[PDB]
């Protein structure tokens, strides 16, 4: 095999927290005036959920309906950083919106689908 056992090895946890991690962050610069900063954490953390969701193999550390948010998470993401560099505009994904990830990741195995936003899943066999 190559995951081994139903569940969570081990290393997954520690993943939740540096990601986790990085929103918390991500946020903190918003809040203070680090926008350039935020984005990139967000984009940063983003990219990293995608690495999980489309992953290279197909493989993926976790199951469908996990990566399945985690791919999805990022496209929120897309929406904060992006929400920074706009300029003209003033409609997009807010701080809360954003922290309502926060928990989601961790609630990544606890997570019942029916995201609070429409954001579909980047990447991933669909139909079928």
């Amino acid at each position: 095999g190559s995951s081994g056992s139903s569940g969570m090895s081990e290393v997954t946890r520690s993943l939740l927290q540096r990601w986790g991690a990085s929103l918390r962050r991500g946020a903190d610069f918003d809040s203070w005036g680090q926008l350039v900063e935020a984005i990139d954490e967000y984009q940063i953390l983003a990219r990293h959920l995608q690495k999980e969701a489309q992953a290279q193999h197909n493989n993926s550390e976790f199951t469908e309906e996990q990566k399945k948010t985690i791919g999805k998470i990022a496209t929120c993401l897309e929406l904060r950083s992006a929400a920074l560099q706009s300029t003209q505009s003033q409609e997009e994904f807010k701080l809360e919106d954003l922290k309502k990830l926060e928990p989601i990741l961790k609630n990544i195995l606890t997570y019942n689908k029916e995201f609070p936003f429409d954001v579909q899943p980047i990447s991933g066999p669909s139909s079928g």
